């Protein structure tokens, strides 16, 4: 698209709009820029020639704009952009942006959970096909920062926000992971479902009924799930195969990451790759020698039959659950739940709280609430390294050490990465 002449205005100076800013610029086009914050710390990477304005939105800049270029987040809600809308001015985002630029397929990939490891690990698939592959989106790097000539393909992730300011993308294969928000439920399911819109394939969860097309299932769709879909698990004494159209396709021993979630995570992405027309061998092989994302159920530690693993990453009940269900543990497990919970409802963790193998740990903010739903088997401390110093001394080969604590991290670390790093390094203190 041609934006010569155009008084472009950019919403948001973190990575994603200053990406916006380069993006113009390259297009002989100087925008202006602004952020609600004061000093936001993009401020000192814009050309002298960007004008800005700080500390609030600029409403006369608004709605002088011949384009508005959002950056994704709560900000979409601001009511001067709504007054923008209402006076006819476009509104886009940084994926619209690229979409109208991208010259290779896009295979698009949102849902609440288990989109970065879907996101990252079709990339690592078409890298395994030698294909040049740009991975990036709402993870890694911001889509315009990817756009070059020489790319084969394109494989984003895609946020609710994002999707809600798209109108260009049209999939080469995309997915909704699940749905477990701003503009209320009914808009952010309709945000996902954007992503479906001229998507020539759409790969669909089994298990979740709402990342099913808004008219239903049609002749575009591939599904995923645990015990039915195109792409399955099959489990047989001991043995779990990834399934694909009535074939076992690998034994989930030759992969690298381990538990239900993350082999469903791997079904879809195989899906989405076969659906963009990767050759199937070498996905298979990325399925073999991708390492997992940290923090994703990754197992940091494995000693003396005893598993512990890093799902800092569940910040909330939906995460929690997914790593709950179909568990395999041989001993007992030892699940560490605590932080800010966010006035969520845990009461769905505890139909996988039953039987005389499970103990909580419990910590943080909300540890009271979440020992609540098993008094019995529940410990409560103030953080997760007490909670791990209690568990330590009882652990036995066959069990599983599990944080996946269902809640943010932020009333104690920095972020649900430091969260996830401690619980390594305590791991391998205690372990
Ligand atoms: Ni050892």
């Amino acid at each position: 698209a041609d934006y010569q002449g155009k008084n472009v205005v950019i919403i948001g100076l973190g990575l994603t709009g200053l990406s916006c800013v380069d993006f113009f610029l390259a297009r002989g086009v100087t925008p202006r820029v602004m952020d609600t914050r004061m000093t936001p710390p993009g401020l000192d990477k814009l050309p002298e020639a960007v004008e800005r304005h700080t500390g609030s939105l600029n409403d006369e800049w608004l709605m002088a704009a011949d384009l508005i270029v959002a950056s994704p987040g709560i900000a979409l809600a601001h009511p001067s952009l709504s007054a923008a809308a209402d006076a006819g001015i476009e509104i886009v985002g940084d994926i619209e942006l690229f979409c109208r630029e991208a010259q290779a397929p896009i295979v698009a990939i949102t849902g609440s959970n288990g989109k970065s490891t879907v996101t990252t690990l079709v990339g690592e698939m078409a890298k395994a096909a030698g294909v040049n592959v740009g991975v990036g989106g709402n993870i890694g790097l911001p889509a315009l920062m990817l756009l070059d000539d020489e790319c084969e393909l394109y494989v984003l992730e895609l946020s609710s926000f994002q999707l809600e300011t798209t109108s260009s993308l049209q999939a080469v294969a995309a997915t909704i992971l699940n749905v477990t928000y701003p503009f209320g439920l009914q808009q952010y399911r309709a945000a996902k479902l954007r992503i479906y819109e001229n998507a020539k394939v759409c790969v669909v969860n089994a298990d979740d009924a709402l990342t099913m097309p808004i008219r239903g299932a049609d002749e575009r769709c591939v599904s995923f799930g645990v015990n039915m879909g195109d792409y399955h698990l099959n489990h047989q004494q001991g043995e779990t195969w990834l399934r694909v159209k009535g074939e076992k396709v690998l034994n989930v021993k030759e992969m690298k990451l381990s538990g239900q979630h993350n082999y469903t995570n791997a079904l879809a992405a195989l899906a989405l790759a076969d659906a963009a027309g990767l050759p199937r061998a070498s996905s298979l092989k990325a399925l073999t020698t991708f390492t997992g994302l940290p923090h994703r159920f990754e197992v940091v530690l494995e000693h003396n039959g005893v598993r512990w693993i890093n799902d800092s990453k569940a910040t909330n009940v939906g995460s929690t659950e997914a790593a709950l269900n179909g568990l395999h543990v041989d001993g007992t497990l030892h699940l560490l739940l605590g932080g800010d919970g966010k006035s969520a409802d845990f009461s769905p963790l505890a139909r996988y709280l039953n039987g005389d193998n499970v103990r909580l740990y419990c910590f943080g903010r909300d540890g009271a609430q979440l020992a609540a739903l098993r008094p019995e088997v529940a410990e409560q401390t103030e953080t997760m390294e007490q909670a791990m110093r209690l568990l330590a001394p009882r652990v036995q080969p066959g069990d599983m050490v599990l944080l996946s604590p269902a809640c943010a991290s932020l009333d104690q670390f920095k972020n649900f990465e430091q969260r996830g790093n401690e619980f390594a390094r305590l791991a391998k203190e205690l372990g």
